[PDB]
């Protein structure tokens, strides 16, 4: 249970992940649910949350990247940044409910192999979902297959209208953290921003696409001494990838091989190219996020620039 | 064995289709795939392509609508407009593969109850698919499952990279056959029309879905001896649902209600609302359309509206 110093702690993007294990971080989702007034809203019962964040994390696997720990960041993030950008003013306790449950499902069952992978190699899952987010459809249908199952239905005092809404919600936004949408998802987004309108349910969607986006990948914007073991963690599991394709034969990605990385090149990369724009055209929106979230995106990228030139003379 | 008659009068619209039993069936479907260059060309085996058939009679259904024949009457319909159009200079023999694949694969395993009734129900293949064309991307996933089977593989000889465009169109294709989809579907397609080009993939592509959603629905195209049994038919379905639907507390179509529908109501706004508009713009670019397939409908509109009148009297 609950440090009131901790729990001021927790809403800042700081917060140091890696001093928790699995069952206090699900202590902690608990407390966001609460804190953010979900339980009292939509007549949450306190047990059946407790029960349900366990049959969710049950249902991540062991993967190196791609575990349950990735999730609960996912959602910590998405709870500061509700925090950050008060993003209560500007959202329905509906919208909140969903973004955050999204975010704990969204990377749900995650076999540890990408799309690419499940595709190219005829996974039975790509084989039934047609190679259309192969990954990122079961991460739903897994969500709610637990949902289903009344004792990790911690919406079983919403009614259909409610919960038909907050299904069509988390879908759109769990299967836009496929990143093959994410230049598709960027330009619309962008296009939207000349003109944004609170008002407006397809700007909406598409904010909250971003912010889950966001979430998705924020691992950098967090402190080096948090966010660099994750790269390590993300490379581990890429590699893992590549020498079973090398293995049976099929495609490898650039980013994905051993010989052709580092661990410096592949983050500026992604941090100069992807993300600093996202949380740009999302600095448009909310200025109190330039300060906290693009500040320690930049510092990431200055210090792995120093940290290629050390790669470059050694090798 | 076929009669030379026979396999004069399967190349035009008319073809009887309630004549023949599954098993002689087949042996059309064989006959189109030698008959359209495919078995020549592709190097499809001459057993894997009767293998690969009998294997996709097992995985159609019992249904008194979406069950083996319609798939038959698709494809058919499907060679009838590759003559009647001359599309083997237009379309290559790849465009000419997919299209005659997918009108095969494009209703398997329906379970004769619509996309509207699975997620109402909230059903395992709802959940699955997570609403998006539940039904749709089922007989696309059971197709590429038969076609993973080694003993089926009619595409065994073909790359991979054959095989993805086989793929990556065969998909596209079959999640067209979601009328759900129409209104979308036809706007985009004479989006294009304006200023036609056979040059262009996506043209070419959007042209490729148009074609096989008129073999889905192409029942009243056929001699109303043929065409009308498929409205005993579809509706032997739409009340078996809606029987259920209100059964179980669930909202009902008024289209499907059983006394909201006559025949004849039913297919009049079916051929003018949908059919003929659809025909009309599909014969700009081929005027042997309007010919072979705009009079029968014409016909079969004015059959229904008198047929309307014994109705209305009765009543
Ligand atoms: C080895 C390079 C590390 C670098 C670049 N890399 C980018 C990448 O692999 N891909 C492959 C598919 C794709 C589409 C568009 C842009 C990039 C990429 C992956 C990544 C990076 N840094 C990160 O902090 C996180 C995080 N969170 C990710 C990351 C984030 C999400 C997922 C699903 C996977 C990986
Ligand atoms: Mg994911
Ligand atoms: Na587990
Ligand atoms: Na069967």
């Amino acid at each position: 249970l609950l440090s009131p110093e901790t729990i001021e702690a927790l809403r800042k993007p700081t917060f140091d992940v890696w001093l928790w294990e699995p069952n206090e971080m699900l202590s902690c989702l608990e407390h966001m649910y609460h804190d953010l007034g979900l339980v009292r809203d939509f007549s949450i019962n306190p047990v059946t949350l407790r029960r349900w964040l366990f049959c969710v994390h049950d249902n991540y696997r062991n993967n190196p990247f791609h575990n349950f720990r990735h999730c609960f960041c996912v959602a910590q993030m998405m709870y500061s940044m509700v925090w950050l950008c008060s993003l209560q003013e500007k959202f329905s306790q509906t919208d909140i409910l969903i973004l955050m449950t999204a975010a704990i499902c969204h990377d749900l069952d995650h076999p540890g192999y990408n799309n690419t992978y499940q595709i190219n190699a005829r996974t039975e899952l790509a084989v039934r979902y047609n190679d259309i987010s192969p990954l990122e459809n079961h991460h739903c249908a897994v969500a709610f297959q637990i949902l289903a199952e009344p004792e990790c239905n911690i919406f079983s005092n919403i009614p259909p209208d409610g919960f038909k809404q907050i299904r069509q919600g988390m879908i759109t936004l769990i299967l836009a953290t496929d990143m093959a949408r994410h230049a598709e998802i960027m330009d619309s987004f962008k296009e939207k921003m000349e003109n944004f309108d609170y008002s407006n349910e397809e700007h909406m969607t598409l904010l909250k696409m971003i912010l889950i986006k966001c979430c998705d990948i924020s691992n950098e914007v967090r402190p080096m001494e948090v966010a660099e073991p994750w790269v390590d963690c993300l490379l581990e599991e890429y590699f893992m990838q590549s020498d079973r394709e090398k293995s049976e034969g099929l495609p490898v990605a650039p980013f994905m091989d051993r010989d052709k990385v580092t661990k410096a090149t592949a983050q500026i990369g992604f941090i100069k190219f992807v993300l600093i724009p996202m949380f740009e055209t999302v600095t448009k929106l909310f200025p109190m996020v330039e300060e906290i979230m693009l500040q320690p995106l930049w510092e990431s990228r200055d210090r792995y620039e120093e940290l290629k030139r050390i790669d470059d003379a050694m090798k």
